[PDB]
């Protein structure tokens, strides 16, 4: 849910002193947003314009614009903008962060519970497909948790371990090169956040690709979710599934098991 306005008003809005994560952008905080009877949660992504540059007002009202649109659950959802003491971005929170992490302290996650996620994610990328975005860096690390049984994609473009042949070799970006992304997050999903490829360099992975070869079948991980991770994995992308096909797929499996 958000305001009828893409502007909120700062005086409603506290951020916590504590910052959830940094970077060349500015960094993530914890922050409340006040409305009528209720306060929300959120996460407010800060934008210190270091080197005053006149260019990115106009980036950010215009992406603004998109997001004030974009409004499948399976998704982090802007709530509004505000130009403050710096630009802030303020979304929904996740609260349980990142799938990989949370996977990693919380190995008690059933294979239903991460075929349940994993279906969300694919729902929030079937979303961004229809919309003609392209995510770039779908990775289990860009997969928010606001509960258990509650996945958001986040920092969709609007990573060579998750790149699709076409993307290192033609530099060809596009949602099938995503549901190659898709197949590796599905990896990570069912072996609990552990870093695919360990070990190997870009260049390695590339030449391992090349061979047809593969990751294996993570521990525990249902035969049929293999199978669709390994068809995420198409070399040609023409045979490789949309994210329709993935989708669909995911869907008519979990509603069996
Ligand atoms: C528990 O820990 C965390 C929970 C979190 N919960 C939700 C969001 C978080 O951070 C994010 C992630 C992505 C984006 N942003 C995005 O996902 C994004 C997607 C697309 C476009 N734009 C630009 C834009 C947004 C809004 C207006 C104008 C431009 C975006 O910022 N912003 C903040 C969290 C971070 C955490 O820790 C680090």
């Amino acid at each position: 849910i958000r305001p009828k306005e893409v502007y909120l008003d700062r005086k409603l809005l506290t951020l916590e002193d504590k910052e959830l994560g940094s970077g060349n952008f500015g960094t993530v905080k914890k922050g409340y947003y006040q409305m009528k009877k209720v306060v929300k949660t959120v996460a407010v992504k800060i934008l210190k314009n270091e080197a005053n540059d006149p260019a990115l007002k106009d980036e950010l009202l215009a992406e603004a614009n998109v997001m004030q649109q974009l409004d499948n659950p399976y998704i982090v959802r802007m709530i509004g903008i505000c130009e403050a003491e710096s630009w802030m971005l303020v979304m929904e929170m996740a609260e349980l962060g990142p799938l990989n992490k949370y996977l990693q302290q919380n190995r008690h996650v059933k294979d239903k519970n991460i075929i349940e996620l994993v279906h969300q994610v694919s729902m929030g990328m079937k979303y961004l497909e229809e919309s003609n975005f392209v995510h770039r860096d779908l990775a289990a690390r860009n997969v928010l948790l606001v509960t258990q049984h509650y996945a958001k994609i986040s920092d969709f473009g609007l990573p060579v371990k998750w790149y699709a042949p076409e993307c290192i070799n033609y530099y060809k970006f596009s949602s099938k090169s995503d549901v190659w992304s898709f197949g590796v997050l599905m990896w990570e999903a069912f072996s609990y956040g552990q870093k695919p490829y360990r070990g190997m360099k870009g260049s390695e992975v590339t030449a391992m690709l090349e061979k047809g070869e593969r990751m294996g079948c993570p521990a525990g991980c249902p035969r049929e979710m293999y199978d669709l991770m390994n068809l995420c994995w198409t070399y040609d992308v023409e045979n490789r599934p949309g994210f329709a096909a993935v989708e669909l797929r995911l869907r008519n499996y979990y509603y069996d098991v």
